């Protein structure tokens, strides 16, 4: 293939290199991240563009290693709308990743697919776009490319794609998808498709946090069953009421409202009485993190205030929804809540 | 001072004695649980009835500590719901909760208050009986009393009392409530209260869950903001999705299907390049535990089904709901949708 590719973002080579130290603390060589991911498909022998505003981003010797790649470095957004098929947004988070969106998806060619890789999940990009999408450019996919690691480091091994969601969605084409796919493998990477709903929480940096709460729900699983003997329905409500309780203090009180509620003091007390089988790890780690918070945060904590938090079967309340206001107007609720959360 | 008390459920002996172990590596003697609270309530001085249908739960020698107490023992739980003021649930167990209470709201004393102790949220238990608390028994108050261990054990020095919800509602009166903390003191006990829709996530067998997901929600939040300098915003924003993603996977699809949508090989491979600071055990536990899964458990996850899961921000969600069809008719529905998933 001699995709036609633009890459948004050069990636900010300070953190990488200066501040983080990825070099020795990683491995590899800068540059990192999208001017990286713009260097491996160029080599690949893709036709590349990479828009980057900023050339103070990265020093000389760097841009010249982007160049030597044989990748076209532009100012202009809007030119390397025109040029791809396909589209990577490497953006700093937040209104960058939208605006850039907002940005080139006028300009891009019929067909195009546009691909988010570490701030925002596929989902919410396409709701960003949605009014737009559902209209004029019906034509155009969204889907994403999350690398799991920083591009140019030696723990990049693969990227994740976000194909049609678990609730059947499709964001983009099969025809688009096979192209990022295409992408990804022609750099000698592996690419795995996952359901675009979970994609980012399987890959970007918040997968810290869904690896240790998995360990945790299995943990609580194993003790569960083949100790206490507790049927599974019962376990599994448990885990839900946890994990749905906790994303919704967040949601509407932050982490220290969130931990305010949840009360370390008492949750250490609690979990404690659960210390049962012979290695539990995950949960020794745990009773030492929670009894040796932060001075500042314990601080933090007890300033903040506990919001009104409604307790919720969210799944359930999603399929109650539909059948009250009927499948269209429910899905318009949908993104309408999940775009004001996610994205404004 | 000195209250007319019923308890039901003596607690499955065999449970704490044989499955739990609890003598030897928890401390004290059976009687453990329901039985044990009834002894200790009526050791401080109050009147006591602990209804339990079935004698065969316990040895005679067991039950003389419990008639020594001064405990009377009935087998109907009719009659044990015309003595007390207050009704203490000791069902561990699954929808005997529900049952029981449907059984005895329509008999207990005016302004009896209902706690249950264990596993069903204070806030589901309400719904099951709002219906009759919103009509004929509008005096009937609903809160909790969740022991912090099994009572019995050295462990066990405290309950949590579930109060006012964090969205301001009342399932009983500051006065029921109260009764419940001065209760809930015997024996020397703590008593702290927590709003209802969070007390069983800080106090139930879940709390392990809650506290190694917190661990791991703290760990990011360090070093998001400490180390690569992540701005809070998105390192909330991932924490909801992720939390939001894995409460929805479960209830649409079971543990196995969630664990399914989210691939613990793929897992490793991101998270492990987040090995970002001196000290992260809960990343290191969960790493080593997400690597070396139960077999049986593994074939389990290959035979799942990933079922239809919506993407949703649900306290957003539900303020876009209360917009569209207003404040009782969204109550209506999270209302019902709770008790299908929580209930049935």
């Amino acid at each position: 293939d001699n995709m036609k590719v633009s890459v948004y973002g050069a990636g900010n080579q300070n953190l990488y290199i200066n501040k983080l130290n990825l070099p020795e603390k990683f491995g590899g060589e800068p540059p990192y991240g999208g001017s990286r991911m713009a260097i491996e498909f160029a080599e690949a022998g893709h036709d590349v563009v990479l828009a980057e505003p900023n050339k103070n981003i990265m020093s000389d010797d760097l841009w010249k290693k982007v160049e030597d790649a044989g990748v076209k470095v532009v100012s202009d957004d809007v030119e390397a709308a025109k040029h791809g098929e396909i589209h990577v947004l490497f953006t700093p988070f937040g209104k960058a990743t939208f605006r850039i969106a907002k940005t080139i998806i006028e300009h891009v060619p019929e067909n195009a697919v546009i691909c988010n890789t570490c701030t925002v999940s596929p989902v919410v990009l396409y709701y960003s776009l949605e009014p737009i999408l559902r209209t004029k450019r019906k034509d155009v996919g969204i889907s994403s490319m999350h690398p799991a690691a920083v591009p140019g480091t030696p723990q990049h091994g693969h990227y994740v794609i976000g194909g049609k969601t678990t609730d059947g969605k499709e964001l983009a084409t099969e025809e688009q998808i096979k192209k990022a796919v295409e992408l990804a493998k022609s750099a000698g990477k592996e690419a795995y498709v996952v359901p675009a709903d979970v994609s980012s929480v399987v890959a970007d940096m918040g997968s810290l946090v869904t690896a240790v709460a998995l360990s945790g729900v299995l943990d609580y699983y194993t003790v569960g069953r083949k100790i206490i003997n507790a049927p599974k329905k019962m376990i599994e409500q448990q885990v839900i009421m946890t994990l749905q309780t906790m994303a919704s203090l967040v949601e509407t009180s932050g982490i220290e409202g969130m931990v305010k509620a949840l009360n370390p003091e008492l949750l250490i007390r609690s979990a404690s009485s659960m210390k049962l089988l012979d290695r539990q790890k995950d949960l020794d780690a745990a009773l030492e993190i929670l009894q040796n918070l932060d001075e500042t945060l314990k601080a933090e904590v007890e300033k903040a205030e506990i919001k009104p938090t409604t307790l919720v079967a969210a799944q359930s309340l999603v399929k109650e929804i539909k059948t009250l206001i009927g499948g269209a107007a429910a899905e318009g609720a949908i993104k309408r809540s999940a775009r004001k959360l996610f994205e404004h």
